[PDB]
């Protein structure tokens, strides 16, 4: 699809079976979701935020559907005001800026 | 242009006679930049995040170039680690997410 950017681009996803809203962010290094349960051992992270830095939860080669497009990633667990689609899989299902 | 997202989406634009390097984040509802001077009145805002808020200066109608398009619009000025583009400077240079 063609997303404008007139509204915030949020966009449904599927991650351990269940939907969810999140935010596709250019501005986002890495891909972070609100607390849930993910398979696997995790490993520590720190976001560099606007207002400072803060740690998470790394967990690798997680399945997870964006818009639909099936993704297999590094997702990040913490507490983000929103779910985030950071460039990390944002590449993996093609996606671009164009204007 | 088209941009990936294999890299930050950095750009140089021109804003109050300075070039600065910025990113494209379509995260971002509002443009933030770090200390810099710009004409008008402004008024305090508070923008947050991940990792915190921080306080900004707020001044509006503010012309911008962004790689080579012209656009108006409200800008932050504060201490951002990094200075950004957002959705309502996006939408005016025309920038859409393809995927
Ligand atoms: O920390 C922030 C942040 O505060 N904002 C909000 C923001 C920042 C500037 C202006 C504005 O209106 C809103 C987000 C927005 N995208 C990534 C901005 N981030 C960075 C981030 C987030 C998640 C994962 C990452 O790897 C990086
Ligand atoms: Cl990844
Ligand atoms: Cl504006
Ligand atoms: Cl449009």
């Amino acid at each position: 699809p063609q997303i404008t950017l007139w509204k915030r681009p949020l966009v449904t996803i599927k991650i351990g079976g269940q939907l969810k809203e999140a935010l596709l962010d250019t501005g986002a290094d890495d891909t972070v979701i609100e607390e849930m349960s993910l398979p696997g051992r995790w490993k520590p992270k720190m976001i560099g935020g606007i207002g400072g830095f803060i740690k998470v939860r790394q967990y690798d080669q997680i399945i997870i559907e964006i818009c639909g497009h099936k993704a297999i990633g590094t997702v990040l667990v913490g507490p983000t005001p929103v779910n985030i689609i950071g460039r990390n899989l944002l590449t993996q299902i093609g996606c671009t800026l164009n204007f």
